[PDB]
């Protein structure tokens, strides 16, 4: 399916990382993978996980999307080091000033803008097109909600903007995974159970692959159809 | 990918039918396919087209979703003839107009779903592909149907999703939806329309 | 506000009909009101209700939206008896084919036809409002309605006719849900007939002059959850 | 209707401002109005326009929603100067990381903070109204914000709703008087009207809603 495809996978932290699920699946289909971590602390942990995979060699890159420079440099090195890529999976989600302006903006920066920039930089490794995918993860006033809204919109507009560049941008809206919210989901999710990294990875594969070749700007809920309730 | 999977494919009329695109893709993925046509006039066309495919043998069934009896019998024969299936692809001013539109476009799903359910003891995937446009009103009804059927059949481990509309690209998404790949997605509507 | 405006108000059945809340409000603003009932049994109840209002005289009209004929004649009599009007308020896995279609017929199509017929009493345009209350086929019917509203709003734009919907929250299983919507819905309280009538008035009135194809939730913003 | 109602009206810049249309309508209904401007340069223009209205007295307040400090202080002065208010109309208008964030800041967050501050002048509840490439993303954020605020403030009996308006002042305009159902084009007053509806008790069950005042163009 994906032999000879090269994908950048952002946001692995531990073996529980959704991003990592996504990783195991693409590995299994025979794509070559590149990874980005944020904290130096996590570099070792990634090298460990790349063992679990049949990855010919280890291509790790420290990128903090929160900063233009790192993202710019990171993609260039990947470019230099690996050549063109077929797609990017961008997993993020970080809620830490309950109503603070900094809170708000920071949320936006991480949750919505990171995509914009990644996209702008990844685009340079995708001269013939490719697929970008953003995966997505309560109190008084939910700022994280407002960030996701921003995200989803951003996906539409990037999808729209990069259309001509034959680059597809879609999102995965994830439902919960390995306890009161596990009450709620197993309770009310139509499919009557909880999703998990793999299921996501599967749709992720779908999206990054040519299989979804007519689909851009879409947001797919991998949540045992909890959305429809 | 799909070897040993059995799908019912409804709405082929000619080689241009979206449903047909969907077919080619599933055939190529090694799934065994069952077909339904409406007019007798088109049983022949379908036999023609099954020639383009690598289908061991031809399973054709005349079914007018517009009528309970045909649908009921239709699926039973499929049942008897083929045994269980893994999912179904369902491709298709005045009070009469409105209601007819609703009947064919939205309800057809409901009843198909109810009948196909009987061939999917262990779950499966159903997929529906899609001046005052009563037609719009019919699609709205449809999409809703999908959500509530998705909802109703969740517990029966049956996933209901829609594709909003070339043929091949649909087929491929179609393939995604019908396959295990889409294992957490139910009640979703996917736009294959170059966004 | 509404003196010399004339509105047709459909779907009152008892003093508790939301359609009646709507009525009280438009009465209070000085509009002349026409009424439609389905069951003969309820014509008396309506007369009794019109007593609560300062309605000069009683224009009642028996109409079953479920039938083209009644709807046609119905509007023509209103036409003849009242002349033109300014708007209309229209309040109304297993599942059989009949059920489905019936639901569609009543919940969606009814509007279409009413629209088509009221149109004839609004040569200079006006406002049509559909209210909605709340495996459920009923959902599917609402879906179909809401779309219809958009498409009618669309098709009637040029005839200067605005079509909008109100989507309403509970009043009168029930006792349990009048609790539900009181905890999680923002505002905390439950809605009521009046609230609707108010928004209804907005919509029917010139107040809502750029608004068509819109659906307004009068549910203490429950929709937002 | 609106006698003895007090509303804060933000975003007037010239006689063409939508906010100003809103203003005319509220004035005409007998509400007392307070205004905020951003640029010192625009205070005089506001005094000019307040002449067209029957405003007992001019309460003007310089507020840059871009800065917590001004917004906090402004509302207090309003508080001190006029006492409690019945609602607020928040009208605000018009690549890189900064661009992105700026847009959010002004388009979406401004509401959040204004809300949070306005809240203190509405002990018994009231109505807040926000009128409306990256700019798209900003509106999305806004529309979401309105929902969540509507949601957060429900218990305080404060209603938050938005108005989405179709353009006012010859190309992209043609497309509209062409395509849109209601057949002509939209204007200040129209907005003012719905605005009135939303700020008034008339919209008493409605919160978290977005109304399109665009001759039903949204429906297309």
């Amino acid at each position: 399916n994906l032999e000879n495809k090269t994908y950048v996978i952002m946001g692995i932290a531990n073996k529980r990382s959704i991003a990592f699920g996504v990783a195991k699946v693409l590995d299994q289909l025979g794509a070559k993978l590149v990874f980005t971590y944020r904290k130096e602390r996590s570099r070792k942990e990634l090298e460990k996980l790349l063992e679990q995979l049949n990855q010919p060699e280890a291509h790790l890159y420290q990128i903090d999307v929160q900063s233009d420079e790192e993202v710019i440099n990171g993609f260039e090195q990947i470019g230099k080091d690996v050549g063109n890529i077929d797609g990017v999976y961008h997993s993020i989600a970080f809620a830490n000033s309950e109503t603070s302006r900094e809170g708000f903006l920071l949320a936006q920066d991480i949750s919505s803008y990171s995509l914009t920039i990644v996209a702008h930089e990844a685009k340079k490794l995708m001269p013939e097109g490719g697929s970008i995918v953003a995966t997505t993860y309560v109190q008084n006033y939910n700022v994280m909600g407002v960030a996701k809204a921003s995200l989803e919109a951003n996906v539409k507009y990037l999808a729209l903007d990069l259309g001509p560049d034959n680059i597809r941008v879609n999102a995965i809206s994830a439902g919960p995974i390995r306890n009161t919210i596990l009450k709620e989901i197993e309770e009310r999710a139509p499919l009557k159970r909880n999703v998990d990294q793999v299921e996501v990875g599967k749709t992720a594969a779908y999206l990054l692959s040519d299989l979804s070749s007519g689909v851009t700007g879409e947001n797919i809920h991998v949540d045992s159809g909890f959305h429809a309730i």
